[PDB]
Order: C-alpha cells, then structure tokens, then sequence
C-alpha cells in the first residue's frame, strides 16, 4: 500500500532537471545561520522551523477537514501570481464560510516572510486557514498556517519534458458539486487518494476522475487539459480553477488558439491531439499515453511544449505575475 | 458563520443533567497529580497533556485527510464495546490502504493507558491512524501514525436534549459523500458535506440536518446515524452511512423489546410516516428527533420505544457484560 | 391521479389570446371537405387524419422508448427553423444509433405535405424516428431498415396558455426528483422518456405551482417539462448547457438578447442564481417565451413579467411574421 | 447500428433447444384457421391478431414513455405466477400514478383470453397500461387510462442454447442505470435509454450483455434481467435500482429451498469478480448462467452447479402442480 502522490522535492532543495531545458533551479549557496533556513512555516505567531511545525491535534481542520488552503510557488527567486492565489483563497474560505483571521496583505506578507526566512529561491508556499480548535488562549477562532518548503513536484523535472502516461478511473468518481466542491481548494482527497491507488494497480502514473454525470473533471492535485484542431479545452464543473491552468489558457490565446472551459467528455480525450496537466506543484505535464493507449501521436505535443516552455520563460520576465522576494 | 456540531463537553468535565434521568455522570473529585490529569494524548511514542497535543502539519492526515478513525467511550470507568470499536477501526483503516503501525492489542492498551491517565471516569477517546509525514524521526518502516487522546465526554446534544429531544431537517443544499468518493462506512474527518448541511439546518432554524444521498434516500447526520419507528419495526440506512457501534447497540436493544429490524434503504417517507425517530452516536447515545422540517414526529414527543432503548442504553453502562470494561485507575 | 402538461391547443384549433398582444392566430375558415383537413399524420407510406393515426404496439419506439423526435411549429402560415429542427433531429438520432430511414429533404417534405394536408395555419408538426418493430411489411431485402419516421401536423399546443404567455406563471425548484443524467439518456437527445417530468409535474401540482424546474446530480438547474429554463442578471442572460435539451426557442431567444447588446452564457446554472435573478422565462416552441413571476413561493425580481422578457418575447412572434432565412411559407 | 435486445422467439413459434435438456417445447400443430391464432392482442375493448395490433400514436404511454407493465409466460399450457405479476404490475401502476382501468380479475381473464385465442402452449404475455390519449371515445368522470394486452411466442433474451451454455457480460463503463429519483427501475417500465446504451456498449466490447452500476457504483440488473451470484453457500442480488423479478424471487426461493442463504442487498463489482458463480433471470428465458465477465472467467469459467440447480428446478416447476402453475383453457 505504498502511495505515490508528488515525485520529487520532498526533502530535496535541487531536484535534478534536463540538461538545457527550461526547467532549472537556482544555483546558489543556502546560508543556514538561521535555523529557519530551508524551511520556514509561521503558526500561532510565530516563525518556526519547518521540522518544528506543529498544529493542534484539536483544530477541526483536522478532524472536520474544516479548511482551505492555496499553494503559491516562488522560482529563481520570485513569487508567481501571489495576488491571485491569495485572492482565489479568500474565496474559496468565504464560500465554506470560514472566517479569515488576517487580511489579504497580512496573508501576503506572512507568504513572503516565510520564503525570505527559509532562503529558498526555489519554494512551495502553502497557506491554509482552519475553522480552529476553539478559543485562541488571549474574537475569530480561525487559525491561518502558512509554510514555505523546497519547490514540491507531482511529476519529476523529467517527466516533465518526457511526458506520463494517466488512466481514466473506473472506481471512484470526484467529489460533487453539492457533497464538497472541488471548486474550493481543499484537503479532502479520499477519492484523489482512491484514483491514484486505482492508477498505480492499473500500472499507470497517475487518473483522471469523472464527475457523476461522466464528464473528464482533474486529477490528483493537477487540472486536465487537451488540444483539439486549434482549441484549447478544460472542464468547468467539478474542479479547482487551478492558476497554472488560468495561466496555460493565456499562453494558448496568445499563440492565437481558442480556449473553452467547459464540459469535456471522455470521448474527447481519446480524439484529442494532445492532452496535459496543469499544477502549480511542477507546472504543464504532458500526457502521453491514457488508458494505455497513446495520446496523439505518443510524444509530448507541439502545443504543449510551447505552453510549457513559456510557462518557464515566465518565471524570469518582469510582469504584473513576478514578485521578486527580498532575501 | 458560528458552528455548532457538539452541544456539550468541550472543555467541561462534567455538564448539566437531568436530575432522575438515565443519564449521570461519576461523583468524585479529579485527583490532578498528574499533569496528564483531565485529558490525555498518546502521539508519536509519548503521552502528553491534551492542552499540548499537537501533530506535524505535514502530515497527510492534514493535508489530504488521509486518516481514519474511531471514538469508544468511558462511562462510570466503564470502557463500552472497546473491542469492537478497535475492529472496525482496524477494517477501515485496511480499506482505506493506510497501514496500521500497531496492533489490536497495543491500540487497546494505548486506548486503556490515556483514559487512565487522564482519570476521566466519563471520557470521549478518539484513536485515529494517519498516512503519515514520511520518514519517522530517527528510523522503509511503516511512515503510518497512531493518534490518541482521552478526553471529557462530548455530547452532539446536551444531556437535558437527550431526554427532551432535538428537530432537524432533511437537507436540501448538500448531499452526503457517495461510496465511489469517500465512503462513508470509513469513519472519516472529510466533513465538507456534514459541516454543509449543520449551516443549512441552522439557516433552517433546526438543531441538525439527516443527508440524503445521490438516489435520495435517508443517510445519516453531522456525527451521527439516524433510525426510525413504524409499526413495530425500526428502520435504518444501510448504504453511505457509517455501521455506527451506537446503532449496532440500539439494533440489540430493540430486538430484545420484541421490535423487528430492517438495515436498508429509508426514504424522506418513511421518515416523514414514522412513529418515533432518534438519532444514535458515542457522542451523546440516543437521542430523539420530535420534529423534521418543522412538522412533529408523530406525537411530537420523544417516543415510548425511543425512551425504552435511551435508558437500557444508558443502563448498560453499569450492567457486568462482554461490552462492558472497567478502567484501571 | 389529473396531470397537466399541457394547457391548450388539445382539439382547439383556435385558442383564446390576449387582444392587443403579440400572439394572434391567422383569422380563417378551415375547408373541411377533406378528412385530413384539421389535422393529418404520415404513417407507414400513407397520409392519414390524425384522428386515425396509430402504429404497431410492438414498435420499439413504444417498449423501449427507442426514438428520438423534434417539433417545429407553422404559425401564420409560416415554419419557423424548420431546416434548424431536422438537423437537429437528424443528430440526435445518429448520437442514439437509430438509422434514419429517410433524408433531410425528405423528412422536410413529409412535415410540409401533413401541414398542407391539415390546412392549419398554426400548428404543431412532430416528426419522430424509432427502432421499428422489425421487418417492415413487403420486406425490402434484410439489407432494409426496420426504423419507422411518423409524422404529424395538428393545432398549435400550449404548455402553457396564450394569456399565461402574456401574465406569467409559477414554478417550483423539484424536490422529490432529478433530471435523467447525460450518462443514463441524455436530454440532449430530444425524447419521450418523461418519467422524471412527469413526477416534476405532479410535484407541482402536490406544491400548487404550474410547474416544476429540475435539478441534475450535482444540484444545478437544468429545464421544465417540455421547455428551457432562462433567467436574466445584470444585463445577462444564463441558461443550462449540460442535462438539457439545447432547444431552439433558446436558440432564438440568445439571438435576440445578443441582438439587444444583452450578454449571454450557456453554461452552469445553481438555484442561488436564480433566487437571485431579475427575470426567469421558459422557451419551448409549444408556445413560445414564458415568464416565470414566482418560484418556490417566492416573487422573481420586480414579481411582473420582467422588461427583457416581454422584448424578447414580443420580437420571437414579431419573427413569425417578418420575412427572412427563419421562416418559410407553407404552400396550402 | 444493429441492436440485438433478445435472440430468439421473435418470430418463431418453435425454437432450436438443447436435446435432452430442461427447457423443451410442446410438440403439437397449431391450428391457423382463426387469425388470432399465433398471437393474440386486446386494445381498446378488441381482441384482434398481433400483426394488427396498433395503439394511437398520441397516447402518453409513447409520447412521454407514461406506461408501466409486466410480462408472464405460458409453458406447457401453464401460466407461472401470473397472479404474482399482475399484483406487482398494479403496485406499479399505482407507484407511477396510472390510474388502473380494469380489476385484477378483469386483467386476468383478459391475458388468460389472449392465450386462448393465440393457441400457443410456449409463450410472452404483456399487459401494461398508458396514461392514455385523452377521453375515449363513446363523462370526464371516465379513466382515460389504456390497457394493452398481447400473447406472442415466447421471447429469449439469451437463446435456449445459452440458457444451458452460458453467456458472457461486461460491467457498463459508459452507461449507468436510471436513479431511484429520476425514473425508478423498481417499477417495470419502457424507458430503455441507458439499457439500450449499454447493449450497444457490450457488442462494441464482444460481449453478448451488460451489468449497469448504479450513481454509487453499485451492481444492478441488465437490459431485461436481474443479476445474481453465488459466493460460498449464499445468493446476493441487488436491492436498489433494479425490478424486484419474479425469476429472482423464485430462484431465491429455490435457493433457500436448496439449503443457500439468500440476502437482497448491495451487490458491488468486487463482490462479482470474487463470485463463484454469476446468473441472469427473467421471464423471458428464465436462469442463464453468466461464466465470463469483462473478460474473465467466473469461478471455474463454466455455468456452476447451483446455477444448473436452479435452472433445473425452475423448468420443472412449469410441470409440477402447484400455486404457481395455471392450465390455460384453450
Ligand atoms: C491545486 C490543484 C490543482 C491545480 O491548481 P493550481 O492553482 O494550478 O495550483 C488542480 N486540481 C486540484 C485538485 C488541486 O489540488
Ligand atoms: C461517529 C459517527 C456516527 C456514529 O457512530 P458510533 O459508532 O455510534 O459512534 C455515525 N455517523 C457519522 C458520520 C459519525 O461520524
Ligand atoms: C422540446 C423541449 C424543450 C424545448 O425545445 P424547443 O426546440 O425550443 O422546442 C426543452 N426541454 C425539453 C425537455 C423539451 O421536451
Ligand atoms: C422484466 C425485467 C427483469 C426481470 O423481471 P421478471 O419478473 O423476472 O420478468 C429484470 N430487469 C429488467 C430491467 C426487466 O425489464
């Protein structure tokens, strides 16, 4: 019963990429005076190393999964598309109507401070906030966890470049609309978890879910997209309005493609050109093989390569998406 | 955006009851020795007050809810049906695929060891299994964790509304997780739903709210399962609930009063013909429901067989018997 | 056990509207020297009065609901779309694999032939498609299709009446039922399995509304018994793409709104949106734009037929009569 | 698109069986004088021959589907449980909210009727009832219900050959079975949308059937039939989302006859792919044994021995006097 959900990054602040590709990490040297460095969370008002990070057994986001979280990512150093993260979480804890113990620029700040202190030019960045354990000793009872960690990986640097092979899952479906919405980003991955043990006896990497209804929803922690005859197409219902996503549709408009998000039928994934993931834990995979039958032409797709690769080029050119991080 | 899912219990040892009724808790003074005393957590090989129990915010029992688990409790010093809480907490575990880094034997000691330390004669103990952080401290062993805390008796209702009874609602804006999600026969923390549904009933103006599922019949509710009364025979959900321990034990109890069982689908009308309904769970025991969507549940008031079965529950605490295991103090 | 699905036109070949209003029926006398005059259907090779018109009780299209079905309605003298509805038509019987025993022109031809044949100005034209009930009659070779085209041309019918049309009704969200999902039979395909309508409908009733709007698994809003759900907000208009018919009086009503600078979304629809709309309408060609003035007991914005559905409503019937590539006279 | 919903009986009086088996037809000559004779329908107050037989095309029972029904065979001149099923098809009716224009009695006589005038020893007896077409014509008192009966030749889902052979299904991935709440399959009804799916769905996979899951995953039935399996001495078979048949009660009731425990109950795919043995059942056919499934073999891949058991028992309660059986008058 061993489970494979993220490929690499774990505990490693270098993973290895492809030689002259456009995936590499910084090349630096961690100054480690600060026991904060490598790994800086911020919990109950306090910055603490990561291997101290600790939450109450008591806080319901345990034991109700009463919380939501977005994870922003830092590269060479800089922040991407921090505001919309944030934002998109505000959201999403407004609709389970947990309320926020901080506002939109204390979130951000504690974001930042978590990656100055940890060092890391290369950093997942994840911010929850739980319905909490009750009154804080000291009024909101919702606690916001915040932790910055080496760049986290879904699908290796390699895989990455050389694409991975998926299944449609036949034993388990996506969490509905009205049990738990995939829309609002969240911890409660019994039927991700399902899906990828169902991959993994399957012999393939990873699954995409069907909602009730039978239509093509995410995977495990990623969006799924596919490229038809110059369109663009990604499920609307039953999934996280992922931000690689948001960005992969921009890419693709400005290569002058057609985008629609909306229903994608399992039909449409076995006649499409090229199909792809979409996360911020690794950024645009390719699919290259579903239900054990090539996508397209079996080799990362035209498309998707260009996609990806100005996903990377967007890490380094000034835009309204890059912060860069004070260290 | 105020949450009410436990009425009673936190942070309170000992909670109002009604003075003749079934319903009473130990007389004594917490002998607080030891720090331990008044609420006990067993987490990653040590046992530590319950106001510092704290776990790895990695671990994926946070960030994926990948964990299981079961609550027995302690009433009189009595551990009731221990042992069968330990198996079907081992079964779920099992499928769920999350490896169980001890056994029976040393969960029920664990169980046994933080109620006693505790010194709770009335306790609430959680044992749940995580997924895990990864590689554990110092140790390809199990990355699996064990969790347990022993901690004052939680009540879903109080213990005056356990004897006067509760109204709920069938919800309309949520439904309950299917079996092809999330099964609810895992006693699971994934509450999205639950949580849902306790907002809809409070909108509602009800204490609670009883989930259908896909195909629209009755599930359960926010911590508990719900049955019903209908010419002699009491009614359960066998599908996309929780087998609770409490149901088990009222199912026992019924059988006994000469009242026939069926563990099958319920529907919003048979619910809405029933004679009694109630609602069952460690966190409280029986409870009834005397009205749903505002209209009464038959009389209106708690009904005979519902209050038959509260107190042979409750006098099961202090009945000598297979499920009944005193605590060593 | 009285269910109400329609409210008129049911052996009426003049209705009662609502003088001075957009919905007026063509002022005529019917040559009744003909018995196919009122009302004539195509079975089987033959046109018959509609009276008359009956198939095999072993047609597939009956014990396994195996058929598909459009409707195009002549008003004024006028089809509206009628080339849109056999496509339409044509496509869904492909997505259900019942071979089509006849072309597009031919089908066009047969619905043309039973209208001219009933002599009815306003009219209701169905034309279905079934699996057949085996080897046709003479045969035809095995290499034959078994599928049976039936056609009919009878009175202009009403979901809801002429006045409703004008005044609005009252719907209620389903409770007690759900829309057949995409992956069970899709209401994409137009068809006559109506089991799940048909208990909408008497919930309605049992809720003292007119009609019922149903929810799909996932609790989003989807259409009525017979007709689409539209709903208008902040100068948008929002209609259910997925577990609905993609009709085509929706079809024509987003034309207009576009037409008006309104926006328009086919897309997901919560009962949430509409609790908070500013109008509802139903769109269905028996009988047209509908507004919806209250739902689930509630008044719908401002409670009266909202300002966008009375234009759109009032530019549809204006369409019957305005010459272009939507309409095309009947030859009587 | 060819559809193949059943394989034998159409239009045949006498099909091929298995020499020596349990299923054999009568041997006798049918007299053709009377154009009733080979089948024999009752429509609108007529018993009139099947081959004109014809219903108005605007009664709701086509149009909206606004019709339930059940089926009882004659074997050997015997009608099987025909009481049973005319008592399930007016809870239906009733379910449904079709009121019913006829007495259980009256509904009797009347398929007993098509029988006798059909003259066939072996076969398919239908009675359902439509919301109608309105007023019939000759007071709005009246029901507008219809109640149509025939007695054709009886039909095989699974040819006689396979009823002893075996069959082999798939579990349908891309089709589910209708919902409680939209449309209950525990009422026998003629909307076959994701039925007729899910065949197509097994003849593009090879195999000659399909086994629906319902929303939760859960096994049901299949395009006319029930489906149980046999796992170490007890018989399951799902309680929701399917008909309650009248096979499956009387291969249960076998089954408990036989010494087997029997729970009607949720029925999940692992359950079936751990079965030592699945069957199907229906009135049309009768106890088919089910020896591969998505292309595995079930249990030892050949039909089982309660399975033969079962099937046994059950043609020769078409002979054996007792409550179920009821000569046909001819
Ligand atoms: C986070 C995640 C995604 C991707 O969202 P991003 O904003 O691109 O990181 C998609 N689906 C699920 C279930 C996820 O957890
Ligand atoms: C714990 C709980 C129950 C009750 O089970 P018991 O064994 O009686 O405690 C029922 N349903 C849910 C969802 C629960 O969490
Ligand atoms: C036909 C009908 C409609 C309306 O479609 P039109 O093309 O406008 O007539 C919508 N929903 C259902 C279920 C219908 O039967
Ligand atoms: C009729 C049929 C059955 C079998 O029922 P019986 O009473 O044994 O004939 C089972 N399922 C479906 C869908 C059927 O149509």
């Amino acid at each position: 019963n061993q489970l494979t959900i993220l490929e690499a990054g774990l505990d490693e602040i270098i993973c290895e990429t492809v030689p002259g590709e456009a995936i590499q990490y910084s090349r630096y040297s961690l100054d480690r005076t600060s026991p904060l460095a490598g790994g800086c969370a911020w919990i109950e008002g306090a910055f603490v190393p990561a291997a101290a990070a600790r939450i109450s057994i008591f806080d319901a986001g345990f034991g109700h999964s009463d919380v939501t979280y977005t994870v922003a990512h830092v590269w060479h150093g800089n922040f991407f598309r921090l505001e919309d993260h944030v934002e998109r979480f505000l959201a999403g804890a407004e609709k389970m109507r947990i309320p926020m113990p901080a506002t939109k620029a204390e979130i951000m700040d504690l974001m930042r401070g978590c990656v100055s202190k940890s060092g890391l030019r290369e950093a997942y960045v994840n911010v929850c906030v739980t319905r909490g354990y009750g009154r804080k000793p000291g009024a909101l009872e919702s606690q916001l966890y915040v932790y910055a960690i080496p760049y986290l990986w879904v699908f290796s640097p390699i895989r990455q470049i050389e694409g991975i092979d998926a299944v449609i899952a036949q034993s388990v479906r996506r969490s509905p609309a009205n049990v738990m919405d995939p829309w609002i980003k969240n911890y409660q991955w019994g039927d991700l978890v399902r899906a990828t043990f169902e991959a993994q006896e399957r012999g393939a990497r990873t699954a995409f879910l069907l909602d009730s209804d039978g239509f093509v929803t995410e995977g495990p922690g990623f969006n799924v997209l596919m490229v038809k005859d110059g369109t663009v197409f990604t499920a609307a219902r039953n999934v996280l309005p992922g931000i690689t996503r948001r960005t992969a549709l921009e890419i693709a408009r400005d290569f002058g493609l057609q985008t629609v998000i909306g229903d994608v039928t399992p039909e449409m994934l076995r006649g499409a050109d090229e199909i792809f993931a979409a996360t911020t834990a690794g950024g645009v995979t390719p699919v290259v093989a579903l239900d054990g039958a090539p996508v397209g032409a079996g080799v990362p797709g035209d498309w998707t390569r260009k996609i990806r690769t100005r996903y990377w080029q967007m890490m380094d050119e000034p835009s309204d998406l890059i912060e860069p991080v004070s260290y």
